[PDB]
């Protein structure tokens, strides 16, 4: 028993990591999806800024505006690349756990079958000692 | 399933180690009749060359 019970009780313990990193990593995805969120939004407004100063008159302003929209634009890229990458780990990591869930179960089915050809083989030690 | 039909032979298997103890343990304790019996004669032989 003794070089299973400390393997059952270590192999679960790395599971509980390996969720939490997990929610860090479903974390970042939704952190980048509100910043690349807040991207559009801010080129949004740019555009409305722009336009509204295009309408006073103000084309100047409205250039210079449309190079934030721009600056954004290679941002929302920026992230969105990143987005794209980030993604594949959350459904790598998941596969890792789906995995993990089924072996444990084999590793506690196994020390019964230890135990039985750890008494049996006691079993003919004894018969040899008459 | 496969580990029911494989840990099933162990029970079997350590079933007959018990049957075969059982017997083997009354011969012993009759051993020791016969053994004293040669033992008693071994010195008795030794009590008749000390005359």
């Amino acid at each position: 028993e003794k070089m299973l019970e400390q393997a059952i009780l270590e192999m679960q313990e790395d599971l509980v990591q390996l969720r939490q990193g997990v929610a860090q990593a479903i974390a970042a995805q939704k952190r980048s999806e509100k910043q690349y969120n807040d991207a559009q939004n801010e080129i949004n407004k740019w555009q409305r800024n722009a336009q509204l100063a295009l309408q006073k008159g103000d084309e100047n302003l409205a250039r210079q505006a449309l190079e934030r929209k721009k600056t954004y634009t290679d941002t929302s890229a920026a992230l969105k690349a990143s987005l794209d990458t980030q993604s594949t780990q959350v459904e790598t990591l998941k596969r890792n756990l789906i995995q993990l869930e089924s072996k444990i179960s084999e590793a506690k089915t196994k020390k019964e079958m230890l135990k039985a050809r750890i008494t049996t083989a006691k079993a003919q030690e004894q018969l040899q000692g008459m």
